[PDB]
């Protein structure tokens, strides 16, 4: 459960993370790509990419990067009653893309650490931890979606 308070906490850097979404969506994508280079078999979209370089300069990254934080952010946002927002995103990730619930994990950790060396005077232990209460909602959401289709994984 996070308290009120630790919502205000998430709710409150994600307030900068809005300031320049763009740039926040190449680092966690691409800091997710370097610490787990298996996930990146999962896009289909990003097979030209190789190079930390090509990462970088990649434009279906970025807009990407933007597309996922647009998403998280409308489902935070909701502070737990986010059973709308959140079943489209389980259900393509269960059917069309074939996530496993442990991908999930490997994103909330780069998401984690993003916010902490871009925001550290925002992103201290309180933050760190209602962040990771959060996130862990949100899996947890997402992993009874799956369940319902008898999605796997
Ligand atoms: C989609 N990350």
């Amino acid at each position: 459960v996070l308290s009120e308070g630790e919502w205000q906490l998430v709710l409150h850097v994600w307030a900068k993370v809005e300031a320049d979404v763009a740039g926040h969506g190449q680092d966690i994508l691409i800091r997710l790509f370097k610490s787990h280079p298996e996930t990146l078999e999962k896009f289909d979209r990003f097979k030209h990419l190789k190079t930390e370089a090509e990462m970088k300069a990649s434009e279906d990254l970025k807009k990407h990067g933007v597309t996922v934080l647009t998403a998280l952010g409308a489902i935070l946002k909701k502070k737990g009653h986010h059973e709308a927002e959140l079943k489209p995103l389980a259900q393509s990730h269960a059917t069309k893309h074939k996530i496993p619930i442990k991908y999930l994990e490997f994103i909330s950790e780069a998401i984690i650490h993003v916010l902490h060396s871009r925001h550290p005077g925002d992103f201290g232990a309180d933050a760190q931890g209602a962040m990771n209460k959060a996130l862990e909602l949100f899996r947890k959401d997402i992993a009874a979606k799956y369940k319902e289709l008898g999605y796997q994984g």
